[PDB]
């Protein structure tokens, strides 16, 4: 599934991460937007093994297992296919464990490079919340 902005913000809202460890809506939906462009399928095969799973690009080292990545620890306890869903259930609660396990949003990368900084609350402007 490839969400709309808004669809996207309100399902995120739905699921608390509306102001979650500090961090507002718009910078949770930045993030799917430049890490996936809202698409519930993104993968991104690395070179060192691992894989970057779904809405939020999810590693597959430390976060999830999908069986063929070296030194999987698997935090989320979830299989990375999980993380492909239409439903963004899996990846949202896993983003939270992101950063209950000590990281802030800096964990993505697209984050960092195209959100930090910037007015977030575009992404959600113009929304039904
Ligand atoms: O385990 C849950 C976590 O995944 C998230 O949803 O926040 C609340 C917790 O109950």
């Amino acid at each position: 599934k490839v969400f709309g902005r808004c669809e996207l913000a309100a399902a995120m809202k739905r699921h608390g991460l509306d102001n979650y460890r500090g961090y507002s809506l718009g910078n949770w939906v930045c993030a799917a937007k430049f890490e996936s462009n809202f698409n519930t399928q993104a993968t991104n095969r690395n070179t060192d093994g691992s894989t970057d799973y779904g809405i939020l690009q999810i590693n597959s080292r430390w976060w999830c297992n999908d069986g063929r990545t070296p030194g999987s620890r698997n935090l989320c306890n979830i299989p990375c296919s999980a993380l492909l869903s239409s439903d963004i259930t899996a990846s949202v609660n896993c983003a939270k464990k992101i950063v209950s396990d000590g990281n802030g949003m800096n964990a993505w990368v697209a984050w960092r490079n195209r959100c930090k900084g910037t007015d977030v609350q575009a992404w959600i402007r113009g929304c039904r919340l």
